[PDB]
């Protein structure tokens, strides 16, 4: 009997952030509280003393950070408005200004969030789904939350993945997002600084389960080069991985590890192929002590393997 | 999708009652309200005006009836107590007495309910899971609510199916309940009016997905004879049925119909092999309009066949 694991909501939203191998993982408990687990040389926390806020039961959970100096965690209120819990080093946790804006979204909306890459400025872009079923970008550039670009129609309840990177030869940040459309395909939308939003949808998978989880990362930004990894729960009840590798494009897709039916998914990465990396970490529920969150590991030494069997508080 | 279907909670609890082919189906909308869809010659209702109460988001939903003259619907409060919405013919809906007893159960608890068969009296047995993860029976015999028999440990957050029937050569009701044990097996416990609860767990399936939905019915009671069907979501993302048939015992098991990953399941039945039945109706989510509730049908005319594609309000 595992009372810690029982505290984790079955099919909880999962988010994660890191600065290299210093890790934080956010999940919802059975009372709807959002808890933090931590890895600093070893795993710790995720107890009822480690609550950073509350949200509607079954809320999406997204997170983004600048190393571990600035963290932001996004969930839905009971009123189906976006809200934000902020960490700043030297300040600690507090309620962020997103809530005050009262952005009404679909009750079944998911959320994705990024800090724009390649600047020390605190610039945020959030993605969620309006009641008309369109994907809307919400922006912070230091003087008030505002609506950004609307990205058009999606499957109601679609998962949303997002990443920002800055090519080392470019003067500004790039954004990529992924969601599912009404034909059930999983698709990419792309922002470059000299182009804005590309007009076209690029398909990364032909038929995925409806409202499947979608999580994304990128690493190894070079001169007009990037590496990206996208993950979703396929109809075989495993997480699949779609690979973008510089010079190969979208050239591989395949299963990675079993999950529970309807598992949510989070991804973090650090390093690069050029410098004896990258490291990858996935987080999901695969049924360990029934409801615990489990970890998957990719590194250069031993490749693909299962990491922590059961995260705190399990 | 459709605006109507969007209001149905993805992976909602489902329950159903009937008097022969006069049908009622209960489900949870995205706001946490419990709604009723109706079949009287055709399908109707399931809108915001067809709400019988509110329950915590993601609550189990169970319902039992004596024909359509008395219906009881059971869910969890926000404080993880058992509650009851009652319908009596010529009284209407009201809040049933159960909530006042403040029966505290595990936040991840499911619920099953039955009116004891073969009497006129309103006798009820409710099954849910205590915080110590044991399955507890809760009784009403016309003289207040009280705890009945404890039936021991089960998987935290187990599904629970239950049925009551009366062997025609007996002056009293039998009860059968199904749930999932800590070893991930699916098991039966049994109550007969002479022997009480038999000490032994009977295995109906060797290993099922953690916290899989479990729904059961029985029909065609005779002298020392009975037929029963147990439904669950197997790892192949489909509903499986386990058959008890008089003289064959537990002799057949197999897939019936595909569902979304982690779909809930409800079953109703009427009639008998003896008289050009029985009739079966399964309710579940299969991805029709993304989040609408669909129906499967068994009858003697056509056999296994899909029924209503999308219940109201889709
Ligand atoms: C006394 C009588 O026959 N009344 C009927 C109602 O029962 C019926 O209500 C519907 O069915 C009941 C069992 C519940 O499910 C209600 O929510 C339904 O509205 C209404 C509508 O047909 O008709 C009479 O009032
Ligand atoms: C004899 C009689 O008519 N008694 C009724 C009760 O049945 C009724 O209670 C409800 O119905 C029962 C079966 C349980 O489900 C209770 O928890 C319900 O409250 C009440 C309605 O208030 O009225 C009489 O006591
Ligand atoms: C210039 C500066 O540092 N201003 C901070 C501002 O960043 C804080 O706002 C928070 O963090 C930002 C990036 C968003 O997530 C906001 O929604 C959030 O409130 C603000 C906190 O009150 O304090 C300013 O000094
Ligand atoms: C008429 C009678 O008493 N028959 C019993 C039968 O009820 C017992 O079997 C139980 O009931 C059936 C429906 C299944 O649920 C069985 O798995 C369950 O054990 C049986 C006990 O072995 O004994 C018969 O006499
Ligand atoms: C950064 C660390 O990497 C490996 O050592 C894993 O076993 C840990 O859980 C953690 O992910
Ligand atoms: C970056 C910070 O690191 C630790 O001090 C944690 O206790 C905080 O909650 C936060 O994760
Ligand atoms: C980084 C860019 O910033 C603004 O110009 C937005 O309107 C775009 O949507 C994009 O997010
Ligand atoms: C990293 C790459 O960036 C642009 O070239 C896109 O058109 C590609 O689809 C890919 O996203
Ligand atoms: C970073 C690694 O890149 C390739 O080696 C993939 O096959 C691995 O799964 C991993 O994504
Ligand atoms: C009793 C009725 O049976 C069939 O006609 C189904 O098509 C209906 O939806 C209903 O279940
Ligand atoms: C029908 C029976 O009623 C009482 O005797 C309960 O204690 C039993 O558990 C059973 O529910
Ligand atoms: C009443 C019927 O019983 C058997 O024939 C099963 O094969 C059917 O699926 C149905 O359960």
């Amino acid at each position: 009997s595992t009372p810690g694991a029982q505290q984790v909501l079955f099919r909880t939203g999962i988010a994660a952030v890191n600065s290299t191998n210093h890790l934080r993982v956010y999940f919802q408990d059975v009372y709807g509280s959002i808890r933090e687990s931590l890895y600093e040389g070893s795993w710790a926390n995720g107890t009822e003393k480690n609550v950073i806020g509350n949200a509607k039961l079954g809320s999406p959970v997204a997170a983004t950070s600048k190393e571990l100096k600035h963290i932001r965690v996004y969930t839905l209120t009971e009123g189906n408005t976006l809200q934000e819990f902020a960490y700043d080093s030297g300040t600690g946790w507090y309620n962020g200004g997103l809530g005050g804006a009262k952005f009404q979204v679909a009750p079944y909306s998911c959320i994705a969030a990024v800090f724009l890459a390649g600047t020390d400025a605190l610039q945020l872009r959030i993605y969620a789904q309006k009641p008309d079923n369109t994907i809307q970008e919400y922006m912070w550039n230091g003087d008030g939350w505002k609506e950004g670009t609307n990205l058009g129609g999606a499957l109601p309840g679609t998962g949303i993945g997002a990443t920002s990177f800055r090519y080392t030869d470019y003067n500004g940040p790039s954004i990529r997002i992924w969601f599912q459309t009404d034909d059930l395909k999983l698709v990419q939308r792309a922002y470059d600084p000299h182009k804005g939003w590309y007009p076209d949808l690029v398909t990364i998978f032909d038929r995925a389960p409806p409202r499947t989880a979608i999580a994304a990362t990128s690493f190894g930004a070079g001169n007009s080069s990037i590496y990206m990894r996208i993950y979703f729960v396929n109809s075989d009840n495993t997480i699949w991985q779609v690979c973008w590798d510089h010079g190969k494009g979208y050239h591989d897709k395949g299963t990675i590890t079993p999950v529970i039916q309807g598992s949510e998914v989070a991804i973090i990465s650090w390093g690069s192929f050029a410098n004896n990396g990258p490291d990858l970490r996935l987080y999901f529920q695969n049924g360990t002590y029934i409801s615990a969150v489990s970890e998957w590991v990719w590194n250069r030494a031993h490749g693909s393997q299962l990491g922590r069997s059961a995260l705190p508080p399990a």
